[PDB]
């Protein structure tokens, strides 16, 4: 199954630290997340929000990209990996109606996301959830996981990412920080 | 709503001419194919089997590409086209581990799927969907409709592209032609 859940409620396996409204309308706090492998149907009657989405096929990283990802990308489950961060994420419509190779240019060659991204593997395991296909209010689930050393290098990385040219074109998006339970 | 439920059985908007198993476990003959804006969980005793697909952003076409195929691209629903044909059609997965670069260099370089696509323009007018995101058993859902006098051109535009090298990564192919109730 490449479905995946995410419930803000009183349940899950990560506690909420602290959510951020970085861009548009934020998410509702909440004491933690629950992750779940497959759909869930409706929102738990205590839980506030749930966002899904799916994993999918590559878009944009070229095979020399993707073997230097594979190469450093970390498992999901580190022992020391007790901090995450669950950052959704939506694209303008100005940025959809794009063709492929004006999203590409705009992706690496001017922003340089996977060069950059590269620099803080194998400290960050990262992954990537697709969900405006399923009509979902945000386009992207983005997924981090780190040990605490690893804390100001994210936030750096961060602060590099929203400064490009890419990121001219996000209209909604909220950061949820997590501690593994 | 961009997804799109196709249910096959005794009632729909459209009637089954004929039902061509060109590759792999084919579709049950039915008479009538109905066609629904939205997801369906269950269908009618009566219906043999439902594909689902939603409509998504370009994959691959570049800005050139995109307005060439603006500038001779037909409407769907036109009076004049009353056939149609539903081509469900699953890939490989040596195809899906691709990369970007390595997926559209076979799409057009290789296989100039759209520079020959472009040839049989404005007659036909086709929409495509995608369905592996949602574990379904096809990988696309894709709609075909002209006017008759049309019909041996489409049969030779399914000629040249089958003999392409992008075809030799389909693994399952159906053809579902459909005339308009
Ligand atoms: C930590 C190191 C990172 C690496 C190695 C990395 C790498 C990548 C790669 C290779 C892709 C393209 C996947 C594809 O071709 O389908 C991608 C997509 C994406 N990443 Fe990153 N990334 C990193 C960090 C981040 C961060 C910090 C954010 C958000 C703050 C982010 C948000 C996104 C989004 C939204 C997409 C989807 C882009 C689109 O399809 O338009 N990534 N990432
Ligand atoms: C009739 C004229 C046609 C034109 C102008 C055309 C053009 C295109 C273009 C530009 C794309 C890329 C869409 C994107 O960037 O996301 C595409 C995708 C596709 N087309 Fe066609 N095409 C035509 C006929 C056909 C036929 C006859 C078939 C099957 C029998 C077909 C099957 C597909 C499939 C399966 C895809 C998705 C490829 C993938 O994502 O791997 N097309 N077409």
């Amino acid at each position: 199954n490449n479905r995946y859940s995410f419930i803000g409620g009183r349940t899950g396996q990560w506690q909420v630290v602290k959510i951020r409204n970085v861009l548009g309308p934020g998410l509702q706090l909440v004491e933690k997340v629950n992750i779940l492998n497959g759909a869930v149907a409706e929102i738990p009657l205590d839980s506030a929000w749930r966002l899904q989405g799916f994993a999918s096929n590559i878009r944009y990283a070229i095979r020399t990209e993707l073997e230097a990802l594979q190469a450093v990308q970390p498992m999901l489950n580190r022992a020391e990996a007790i901090l995450a961060v669950l950052i959704p994420i939506k694209k303008s419509a100005q940025w959809w109606e794009m063709a492929q190779d004006e999203r590409r240019d705009i992706f690496e060659r001017e922003s340089h996301h996977t060069a950059v991204g590269l620099e803080y593997l194998p400290g960050v395991a990262a992954r990537l959830l697709h969900c405006r296909d399923l009509g979902e209010e945000f386009d992207f689930l983005t997924w981090f996981e780190f040990a605490p050393e690893h804390s100001s290098a994210f936030n750096e990385l961060l602060l590099r990412m929203r400064a490009s040219k890419e990121w001219e074109y996000v209209e909604r998006e909220v950061e949820v920080w997590l501690k593994r339970l």
